[PDB]
């Protein structure tokens, strides 16, 4: 038993991480087959970032301006190009450690593991949620740009995130591996508003189910509610509305515990309205929303 | 910026994980050079665990009664012995993925990464602290015994933990890689008392320093204190006593922030005496003690 925020094993991804340097900027690249993927902003100087014309900036760059290092081996860049906000460096050697992989665009509320890397060297691994407002609350210092997020399904590594920017508010924004930003963000050093960030209701419910499975049952009550009434309360506390799709996704956890989803919603309703009274749930003094129903089932069934 | 509990990249460890089977019992082993390390209780049936005589149980086993599989690759067991609470199985083939490694017995309050594995297959990675009462709060289901804890310095993996037991209180106990239990625990299914679970004071302080560096400053007050006075308060709240060694370890964080260690202690003292007033620090509604000063510096310095 026990319940922990748990990242996927990072080995398959570690073998794809490289260092990309362009002028004075060093960041991380992802080496799959004979292509290194990294943020296009590597081309820019601190000055360029205020208002970069990437098309023009890219044109002035040559293959020899890109230093790529896989540990001690320098890789030879034989071409460069741009797909949305990601730079693709063609190298003369295919990565022999390329795992089975796909590129996927995740939905808000879904989770993934981040392999935080410093100038091409893996530094650590942690689990994140894509917030409803398409930011993540990560940990990225200088040299951590281009660090990637992923899920591992069976054999396949599903890459879903590449880190590009820290917003002035200190949250993080990035792209999928086709270089399209999550949310309204751009790779320009301007002030950029993130939306109001709501709590991921379906994940809070899943984590309440995890709590019950792990023996923490105090918050269970003998009230119920309807979806509609629960959502009136959710709206008030900046919780995402709950839908029938969400209820359906929680079905297995409901089945396992014998607690109907709308009964769990009534428990959540009370916790929202009355607070937690200085009690904890699974070692937390607040309601946790960075576990999906899948995440809970994966860790409660092993 | 940002601050997150992060584990070391698990790749070097994943390559050492094997499945060990003895009779009907399967668990994890650690394959380094030509030795596989696992919990001795692999020899035991559910019934044996109530009161096992391991010496006698082991004597009825031969080399061929241990099935060791590294993914699909069968290892041939050419010797076996018991070292304290760990079995050492000598195999014909040295693990070609053996990283540089050490065995270390960690101190209470030190942190490490756990690679949670099911029957030889890596499942997930998370960061733990060795509690002052020599338990850890992990996540381990059936078949997760023999999962290991480690730290990585550069290329060297320092293995410090192997999982063996869940106590009836739901916390976890295990050994170092020489098979000596942390704390008073035994590999027997009996009731076993963990001590009072005290809070790791030096780590709470480190994390307060991380909060300041990241701009979360509300709890800073205009008081100071002495070690002795602070410790009278610590004792009362089941905090470990603070020593000059602890103050010394906090030196770099004090230097960075301009906040004297005893001033930070007075802030902590007020938080202990007055609570947090439903406020958060670094996204937490309670005081966090599972980051060491090293952990903080590593993630704030870059």
């Amino acid at each position: 038993s026990g319940f922990r925020k748990m990242a996927f094993p990072s080995g398959k991804v570690e073998g794809c991480m490289v260092q990309v340097t362009c002028g004075t900027t060093t960041l991380n690249g992802l080496w799959l087959d004979d292509v290194v993927y990294c943020p296009r902003h590597v081309i820019c100087t601190s000055e360029d970032m205020l208002n970069p014309n990437y098309e023009d900036l890219l044109i002035r760059k040559s293959n020899h301006n890109f230093l790529v290092q896989a540990g001690n081996v320098q890789l030879r860049v034989i071409g460069h190009s741009m797909q949305n906000c990601v730079l693709k460096l063609k190298v003369d050697t295919a990565n022999p450690k390329t795992p089975k992989y796909k590129f996927v665009r995740i939905q808000p509320g879904q989770t993934f593991s981040v392999l935080a890397c410093y100038n091409g060297s893996p530094s650590g691994v942690y689990q994140c949620a894509m917030r409803p407002n398409f930011t993540i609350k990560g940990s990225f210092l200088n040299g951590f740009c281009g660090s990637v997020g992923f899920n591992i399904d069976y054999d396949c590594v599903s890459f879903c995130y590449m880190h590009h920017m820290e917003l002035p508010t200190g949250v993080h924004a990035g792209t999928d591996l086709e270089g399209n930003f999550y949310g309204p963000f751009v790779d320009r050093q301007t002030a950029q508003a993130a939306g109001t960030d709501t709590t991921i209701t379906v994940n809070v419910l899943a984590w309440l189910y995890a709590a019950v499975i792990n023996g923490d049952r105090w918050f269970l009550n003998r009230f119920t509610t309807t979806l509609n009434d629960f959502n009136l309360v959710a709206m008030k506390y900046n919780y995402e509305p709950l839908t029938q799709d969400h209820v359906d996704i929680l079905g297995p956890l409901s089945a396992q515990t014998g607690i109907a989803v709308l009964d769990m919603c009534a428990s959540l309703k009370e916790l929202l309205q009355n607070g937690m009274n200085g009690r904890t749930i699974l070692g937390s003094a607040l309601l946790e929303d960075e576990f999906t129903p899948f995440d809970v089932v994966r860790q409660c069934s092993g």
